[PDB]
């Protein structure tokens, strides 16, 4: 349920950035400029809001726009994110100054929603003009999904994607379903957009095995490195030096839907190359037999690939989901936020499981097995 967009709106979500802008101006928190660097980001979604309102001139246009369903679920999801940054610094304290610690590793992780919510803002709007409902999916494949089962949308809710998703390709549990959740949802708004499901199917192709892929490449492949700058791969291949083909694969927030394999040459240097748009597993597997990927994270096994031409644990998907912002989620059903705490364990999820469960007589709590003496009504977020 969001509000209707209006000039009014937009303008709080302007001021709400500013404060954040403000806020991540303050010398002791040594932001390094490496994207996602909030402080141009906060900006350049102005600059966008700006132009899609020079766009959307007049009182009838205005209406469109206010009434548009991806546009009125940016701006409440960008509030929304606003005031949690907001929040974070003041809870935070000055934990905020502190790099190694928890406050400030949240803060990255919005600098990282703000990040794809720009790139999404823009594919969405480009030059200020709504084109979501003309937006090309890169695989046609992954596109007559899309199009099967949403139709003309160019956004969907999480809830509705993944049961819709089950149908052609099984999830097998409640936490793989959470490790895919924060995977496709980048902008962390619980909903996936057109250009978010092109981003995902682009990484994870060919569509016809794509979980497959996503499950060895992303959550148990040992070169994975998730999103990292150039200067985090490097640090991380520099103790491998002198390991010739030694690689590491990693996203990268300016090259939305693309991967960056760093890899030792056989002279010391660490260098880098950006795979067409082909399967990133068939990218490795030419890379191996040429002698350019050998080590993975410098490990002298390389996991055989050659299986995705042709079992995951819940702790490899508990691991996996860290930097997420799925706390919020109940593991449970993975579609449901968290909305009960039980007594005394304390331990929460949805209250349609917990009702599931006890009209299975099931014995005390879901998860620890300890009796019920009762329930509290709650509202969790991701950072709790
Ligand atoms: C660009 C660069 C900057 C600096 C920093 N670095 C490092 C990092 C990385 N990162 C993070 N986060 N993240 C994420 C988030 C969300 C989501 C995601 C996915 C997609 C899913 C889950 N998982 C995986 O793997 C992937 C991710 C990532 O990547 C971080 C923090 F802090 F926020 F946590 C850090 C990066
Ligand atoms: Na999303
Ligand atoms: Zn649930
Ligand atoms: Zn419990």
């Amino acid at each position: 349920k969001q509000a209707a967009a209006d000039r009014r709106t937009v303008e709080k979500t302007w001021k709400l950035m500013d404060k954040v802008v403000r806020l991540c101006q303050n010398p002791k928190l040594q932001l390094k400029n490496s994207p996602p660097y909030i402080l141009d980001i906060l900006p350049d979604t102005y600059q966008h809001l700006r132009l899609i309102l020079s766009k959307y001139d007049d009182n009838q246009k205005l209406a469109q726009l206010s009434e548009n369903e991806y546009f009125k679920i940016y701006i409440d999801s960008l509030m929304k994110k606003s005031k949690r940054a907001i929040r974070l610094f003041k809870e935070g304290k000055e934990r905020m100054y502190e790099e190694q610690s928890q406050d400030r590793r949240n803060l990255t992780k919005l600098s990282l929603i703000f990040s794809h919510m720009l790139a999404e803002i823009k594919a969405i709007f480009p030059n200020g003009q709504f084109q979501g409902d003309n937006f090309r999916i890169t695989k046609a494949d992954a596109a007559e999904f899309w199009r099967k089962f949403f139709g003309d949308k160019t956004i969907v809710p999480w809830k509705v994607f993944r049961q819709c998703l089950h149908e052609v390709h099984q999830i097998s549990s409640g936490l793989e379903a959470m490790a895919l959740k924060s995977t496709i949802d980048l902008t962390c708004n619980d909903y996936i957009s057109v250009f978010e499901f092109d981003i995902f199917t682009r990484l994870f192709q060919p569509w016809g095995s794509i979980l497959r892929n996503w499950n060895f490449l992303a959550v148990t492949h040992p070169g994975y490195m998730a999103f990292l700058t150039y200067d985090e791969v490097k640090a991380r291949l520099q103790k491998y030096s002198t390991k010739p083909g030694s690689y590491i694969f990693r996203l990268s927030c300016t090259r939305l839907g693309q991967w960056a394999i760093g890899y030792v040459t056989g002279d010391g240097n660490i260098l880098q190359t950006i795979p067409h748009n082909k399967p990133l597993f068939q990218a490795l597997i030419d890379g191996s037999r040429e002698g350019f990927y050998l080590y993975p994270d410098g490990r002298s096994y390389n996991p055989d690939l050659t299986g995705l031409c042709e079992k995951v644990t819940q702790e490899q998907y508990e691991l996996y989901c860290e930097m997420g912002s799925t706390f919020q989620l109940c593991k449970i059903c993975a579609e449901n936020d968290k909305d009960v705490k039980i007594e005394p364990c304390g331990h929460l999820m949805c209250t349609s499981c917990l009702t599931a469960w006890q009209e299975s007589d099931g014995q005390g709590c879901p998860f620890c097995r300890c009796e019920i003496k009762g329930t509290e009504p709650i509202i969790v977020d991701p950072f709790d």
